[PDB]
């Protein structure tokens, strides 16, 4: 007999991966075919008495199944992947709406349901049992409605929130059949009873859940490098939280599993690795999977048998009428629940109107939890309490329930999204669409270029391939704005690409833009998107309460701010990339200017959460950084050594032990962040570039003390036009610059970075200071005096590194049009390039400026030829007029060497040889 | 009861997951310390008379599993896996060595080991019992064995072939422990009793795995989309094997299950998914990693329970005496199959030496499979046959062995690596391992430096990256080779990288040139890795028995021939490639000579073998070619689409949809080879990029009938200096071009490809054919007169046109220094860039080359400037000698505008602006 129980499930598998495989995008879920397919064998055992041989004894075998026993083996199955696959950010983005949904919907739904199946629902029944069949079928399918709305149109609203809603209806109305059927056994007798109970069942289930969750979380950072333990570790916990639950506690072991897949959705992301979370998750899939489709069978089967019995519950041709009746109420509740909470589901969280509402309330689909329960309850039925009758009849109902709520709801849903126009793809989305569609395109059209210089196996053929890929304004301001919006998409896709930030930062910050691409048409709320992520409500920390370990300040300042460290970093260094893109786009456009202050003036509260971190907490930056790059230099390493193990070019230990190490890396850092100690003023000193040209004498004037590094926002550096009294250092933090008589023309972003040395030009010339420095954050910054480097100016090598820093920051200065889109790091080694040479030049001497080249002068005068002839100053950034210059004075110079398409996709994109060029590549005519 | 069941096995879990990650590289396996901790157990439980409760329940109903339930339960589970990640290509390259370590070598050690456990061994024993007991722990166990020479040092012989022979060896294990085990209950009493039962249990099980793995595979290749239905599917179909195996056939169900997994390793590897084959293999190593730990849990408990029973088996103090003899005896069987087999081991297959031979013997690690054998013994004994002392016996006899040789085989094994010379890595893998833990450290610097350009974070800091990543001639013959065999891997890589072959094919290419870099001092041996999996033994299908169908025989060849055409194919890209690269890398040695003319020959088996794929079958060359270029075309759009979906860019139906067709298209592929027709003569003709000169109305004469295209190998086409009597055209196939009068030096490869025109600059010049061309392969050649090519010549663009392809032809002729390392495509957009004229010149003017630039006269006389006038004739490919050339007669020219580190490795690897860019971005002194 054991052996028939396993041939039932195995029969029911194969059933369940045909049904899966047969109905993909057909309008119609596998689940309901599962359904029909096993009342059919239920029919064929029990109501023609056709003896099916093995598969009858399975049936009849699996037909006496344990309730208590059902619910252990399938409902956590069910549930755990339901609630571990959550995007938990979007989530808590939308938490209100969640909970509001979930438990006083679930209430009000079951109240309303109880009601209206005991005032007309003739069978003599009991105001409890009804209320257990409202709380019994007010449970929603998270599975099948994440499905359904994956292929409905929800752009990111509905999805999220319908979701959780049912993931979350899942306990909550299981939680309250335990409670409705539990009646009268003994226990749950008055309203302090059932108080308990419901503490009980909910808190302590909670709590056990949690813990273990807590428990898992640090086993599985102190697991460096294994995948398979992962999972099994998973396994393990779970079992045990279920046992711990429900037969140490007494609690409900499914709510428990529930609160457990929570927990590692929420914060067990970072514990699990890079490669296993995809394996994980495919393998918890799969559970659940089976449980569905073995569930849906044998619920069918059961029916089948119930609805056929001696007493012909199906054939006394008024059950249907009920059923029918039943489904009118789901509509109704449903209806009732969401136009109740629609006056505080609006006024929270995401914004919900009447074509959402209509959404959710039409997208209600009771599944696998309710057929689960409804099993549970005809079963160790036909006793005082609950009948037998009264046992099939909720079975055959939730049953049919479950048919006509995935068939109707599940198909007409589609047609409903044709109308009230949400399946219409706005233009903002339909240019990403068609974009992506159109560098598909262009990436296959590169492949088969290179994919066509060998010649040993000949020619390739161009229309198999094209077959098997067949699935391929400047006065207007909003357009401009969606421009520069796309613009700020594809500098957050580059520096996703390249590695700034996580999977899960990007993709807040891409739902953000996502959304504030919808109000085009008013100011770029792209910042309102980041709102929630971004918090710093108090420092109590500060209050001397926990100053005293000063190392555990750290660790939790980082643990609360470094999501929103992040977000922050990206969008502004965003909105820097795309505005600079925007204004060489578009030149000298108003719009232009426009939007680009609108930009400016938006991303200015993300400035003031950076210089509040900075100003509370000095040290959690550069622990923020120092763990990005070092992330993102682990995630290079991990793909190379996953290449090198795909190559096999290593052997097997080598490449083990590289990969380990790397595992272990990652491991340590997403355990406990990076412990950086807290930089002393004379280690900024060395590790600032310019402390070559310092000798080691220097170096230690008491290791530079008596001054103090920090200095506020705002404080002026040094006015312009007033004599160089000195040179400045900046380790760390921002500096504004500003001179009208300065060229400043297009300098859209005037701004030094770290590591740099600002007055030196001045300093080392004699001329009065060209800029005015603004500190516009909190900058960390050294002052030493004009005497020091004028000494220093002793010795020719010196003297020759100091003045190409000078040229460096007078490039940096003069000429913003074109090197002040680059960060100080290339600068860097432009200067330092053995091309790029300082000269000293003798008057009527002159400059060899030539194509492919620019020059400098630094001081001196210079006149140049086939132009009036005109006094250049000292600061000239000396360029060819043509695509000359004789000296007049003692002067000295230097010479040097000289996804982004989104912004404009369709403003970016023949000869004879063209056409050979075409033929020869591809087949007859196709445009490349 | 039930519940106390699954509490045990929870339990057991947890000790499996605490253990192995307690014990991941200590020099001992997680096994033995969950053997020692369930024989702790059962001690506590029985052997003490301690109530454990809940668990020592768990234990009690645990203790009477029925054995074909355990078989059942738990066998297939370890096998399924253990069997499934075989790389079946190293298994076909040494399969004679892995079934004669298989069957003979088993049936010799069992009947040693039985003959030895009878004569002295004394317990009354049967003769039967006792080959019975051989049989038993004749098993080894895979996984113990896999991870341990992961852990030991075998670069790739002994990994694979002591991996397959346990593999092999645990079936063949058990079919005899099954024989053993039958004696004599009514069946197996005769000869041919025996004989028939293992022609049933044996052939009759494979047959039915393999029936059930073509039928999966074939459901497999029919699903396009769906990652856990896979799973799904392989958990049902690998059930259904065993019940029809077991209770349907009566045969083996876990040789079934065993050749199931076999079938999936072997044809199945295209059926996955590209994303879906990890996470399938992470669950199955998560089943069999769960089976395992629970079989040795259980085999353990049980032992305890047994020799502490009443009869007090242990405290007899005598059994350990025999434990040891029969630790020795396993040893002993071990080193006597090993004897035996060495004489015909070594003449097949992989060559087996006496170190080889020590370190096959000493890696026998009986595992979870002996110990599962053993307690289906100590279950359902006590009867007739099988008595009760000689139950236990067996038990603890096997569980001491698994003990006994899971510690010191598990462990000293090591130490005999330390001797024998293995351990060290030779230097040509040295220099592979110490050159990839370079790319390391250049790929995290230049990540450090993109990572440090932002400004709102500030600085990062070095010391904890660095931290987080702390595990990092000429005249010479051998030296010479071992460069240009890494800049064949370097080429082989690269290729990969851009997807030339598939990861299958890289991995054969790389195992081969592995090998073939140990015999570097003689002659090079790469091709003779690769000579197995190139094999055109006969074409029957040619006698007309099966060309009727006609397209039938392009599937088979196809199929047949097609791993072969790629691993062809990449052989003779790579020698060229890297030929060129080590030309360049020693410019006129004359070991590089030497060298190049070593690999130019012994690369010419490869290019047989093509020659005679295309002489039998001309279209598969192109159905190959096809399929190659579509597969990395949809693999480079599914990482484009998988990145997408990563940054959640577009809708997740969109999106959705595009991974759709990506899967559908790769699975469309997979299932059958692209249908291409086979191509006319006009149909080339078209595709041809000289037919844009071509008219239309000369594009039909009859469409270019009368002709056949084929051209044989060595047939010339026309001699030097013969008179321009046309142009020819080559659609497919390889000529070579010879010259004496021409600048052939340097010219290393000289070759034309597919899609060019041959022979134009003479008939357009007049002047007398440059070069001799000789057809190295079958060539699809077309021949056109003179007359035609002149009457073309009448307007200005087709002028023009022919002259810019014989200027590109002229460019291959004249300047194989730079423009031979090069395939037609790129000098193609060369040719055709706007910047590249086509200028006449009149006597007396002259020709502007200057820097970045390159010239070309086709016609006419020049003299130089600077240097003795010369008469440079009409073919002059014009440089510029400084980094002039006036005309003279009538002239007309053209202007033009202009990992592979790991060959040299360590010969391809300051100022003060240097430091400064050190310290600004790095921090005190780090070498970059
Ligand atoms: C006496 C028990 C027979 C049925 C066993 C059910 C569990 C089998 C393995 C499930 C995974
Ligand atoms: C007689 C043994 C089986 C009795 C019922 C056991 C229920 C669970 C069977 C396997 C279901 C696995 C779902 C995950
Ligand atoms: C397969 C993974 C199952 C995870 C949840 C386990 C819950 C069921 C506990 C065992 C059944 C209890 C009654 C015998
Ligand atoms: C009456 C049966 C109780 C034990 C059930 C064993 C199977 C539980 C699920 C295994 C996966
Ligand atoms: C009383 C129910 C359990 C009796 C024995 C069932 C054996 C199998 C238990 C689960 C083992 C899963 C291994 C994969
Ligand atoms: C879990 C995956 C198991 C795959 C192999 C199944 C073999 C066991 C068949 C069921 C037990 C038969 C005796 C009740």
């Amino acid at each position: 007999s054991p052996v028939d129980a396993v041939l039932f499930v195995g029969m029911s598998l194969v059933l369940g991966i045909a049904s899966r495989h047969l109905l993909r995008g057909t309008r119609v879920p596998y689940t309901v075919a599962l359904l029909v397919i096993g009342i059919a064998l239920g029919s064929l055992e029990y109501g023609a008495k056709h003896n099916l041989g093995k598969i009858g004894h399975g049936i009849r075998i699996w037909n006496e199944i344990d309730p208590e026993l059902l619910l252990a083996v399938f409902l956590p199955a069910l549930l755990f992947e339901s609630s571990f696959s959550m995007e938990v950010h979007q989530i808590k983005r939308c938490l209100g709406q969640m909970v509001l949904l979930a438990v006083p919907g679930v209430l009000i739904s079951t109240a309303c349901l109880g009601s209206l199946v005991k005032v007309t629902f003739p069978y003599e029944w009991d105001w409890k049992t009804s209320l257990l069949l409202g709380g019994l079928l007010s449970a929603t399918d998270p599975v099948a409605v994440v499905a359904l709305l994956k292929e409905l149109g929800a752009s990111k609203k509905l999805s999220t929130i319908i979701e959780g809603e049912s993931l979350m209806n899942d306990g909550t109305a299981i939680v309250v059949f335990q409670l409705f059927l539990k009646m009268a056994m003994g226990q749950n007798s008055d309203w302090s009873s059932i108080i308990k109970f419901l503490l009980k069942v909910a808190l302590g289930a909670v709590g056990i859940g949690l813990a273990f969750g807590i428990a898992s979380v640090i086993w599985l950072k102190f697991i460096f490098n294994d995948t398979v333990i992962e999972i099994t570790l998973t396994i393990a916990v779970s079992y045990f939280a279920y046992y711990t639950a429900q037969e140490w506690a007494g609690a409900s072991g499914v709510l428990t599993v529930m609160t457990l897949g929570m927990f590692y959705a929420a914060f067990a992301r970072t514990a699990f690795k890079g490669d296993s979370q995809k394996s994980l998750h495919h393998f918890w899939e799969m559970v659940a999977y089976i449980a569905n489709t073995l569930i849906f069978i044998l619920s069918g089967v059961v029916i089948a048998e119930g609805i056929l019995d001696s007493d012909k519950i199906a054939y006394q041709g008024n059950s249907w009428r009920f059923l029918f009746l039943l489904y009118v109420y789901i509509q109704l509740s449903r209806v009732v629940v969401v136009g109740v909470l629609y006056p505080l589901l609006c006024r929270f969280g995401y914004g919900l109107d009447w074509k959402e509402s209509i959404i959710l309330v039409w997208s209600g689909l009771r599944g696998a939890v309710a057929l689960a329960l409804s099993l549970s309850v005809k079963q160790s039925s036909g006793n005082s309490h609950i009948s037998k009758e009264t046992g099939t009849l909720f079975l055959f109902f939730t049953g049919g329930i479950v048919f006509l709520t995935l068939i109707v709801n599940g198909s007409t849903t589609q047609f409903v999204l044709r109308l009230l126009r949400m399946d219409i793809l706005p233009a903002p989305k339909k240019r990403i669409l068609e974009y992506t569609k159109y560098e598909m395109l262009n990436k296959a059209l590169r492949a088969f270029q290179d994919l066509g210089d060998d010649e040993e196996l000949g020619p390739a053929d161009w229309p198999t391939v094209e077959s098997y890929i067949s699935s391929l304004d400047p006065k207007s301001l909003k357009d401009i704005r969606m421009r520069f919006l796309n613009g700020v998409q594809a500098t957050y896709w580059e520096m996703l690409d390249e590695g700034r930030i996580s999977e899960v930062t990007a993709n807040i910050l891409m739902q953000s833009v996502d959304e504030a691409l919808d109000q085009v048409s008013t100011t770029l709320c792209d910042w309102r998107g980041l709102k929630p992520h971004v918090n710093f409500p108090n420092y109590y920390n500060f209050l001397h309460s926990k100053v005293v370990p000063r190392k555990l300040v750290t660790y939790f300042a980082v643990e609360r701010l470094e999501s929103a460290c992040y977000i922050s970093a990206a969008f502004l260094r965003a909105h820097t990339i795309a505005r600079q893109q925007l204004y060489d786009f578009l030149g000298e456009s108003n719009i232009g200017s426009i939007v680009i202050n609108e930009s400016e003036k938006e991303g200015e509260e993300a400035k003031k959460f950076l210089e509040k971190v900075r100003s509370s907490f000095p040290q959690v930056l550069r622990v923020v950084k120092t763990k990005q790059v070092t992330y993102s230099v682990l995630n290079h390493l991990l793909g190379y050594i996953e290449n090198l193990e795909k190559v096999g070019l290593l052997e097997e230990k080598e490449i083990a032990h590289l990969h380990d190490a790397v595992q272990t890396g990652l491991k340590k850092l997403l355990r406990n962040p990076p412990i950086v100690k807290l930089p002393k003023l004379s280690d900024m000193i060395t590790s600032h570039p310019l402390s070559v040209a310092l000798p080691p004498a220097f170096c230690e004037p008491l290791k530079h003390s008596k001054k103090e590094p920090m200095k506020l926002r705002g404080v002026t550096l040094y006015k312009e036009g007033s004599k160089p009294t000195g040179v400045w250092l900046i380790f760390d933090g921002i500096v504004k610059w500003k001179s009208k008589i300065l060229s400043n023309n297009h300098s859209l972003h005037p701004t030094f970075s770290h590591g740099s040395t600002l007055g030196l030009y001045e300093v080392l010339t004699g001329k009065p200071y060209l800029c005015d420095l603004i500190t516009d954050s909190m900058v960390l910054c050294f002052f030493i005096d004009s005497e020091k480097i004028l000494s220093l100016q002793s010795d020719s090598t010196i003297d020759d590194f100091l003045w190409q820093e000078s040229a460096l920051v007078l490039l940096k200065l003069l000429r913003p049009q074109i090197f002040e889109s680059v960060a100080m790091q290339e600068l860097r080694a432009l200067v330092s390039t053995e091309s790029s040479k300082l000269t000293t030049y003798v008057t009527g001497e002159s400059i060899e400026i030539d194509c492919n080249s620019i020059g400098l002068l630094l001081e001196g005068f210079v006149k140049p030829v086939g132009i009036k002839e005109e006094l250049i100053s000292s600061p000239a950034a000396l360029s060819p007029s043509n695509g000359q210059y004789i000296v007049e004075t003692r002067a000295r110079a230097i010479i040097f060497n000289i996804h982004r398409g989104l912004m404009s996709w369709p403003e970016n994109i023949l000869s004879l040889s063209e056409r050979a060029m075409q033929l020869s590549i591809f087949g007859s005519m196709v445009n490349v």
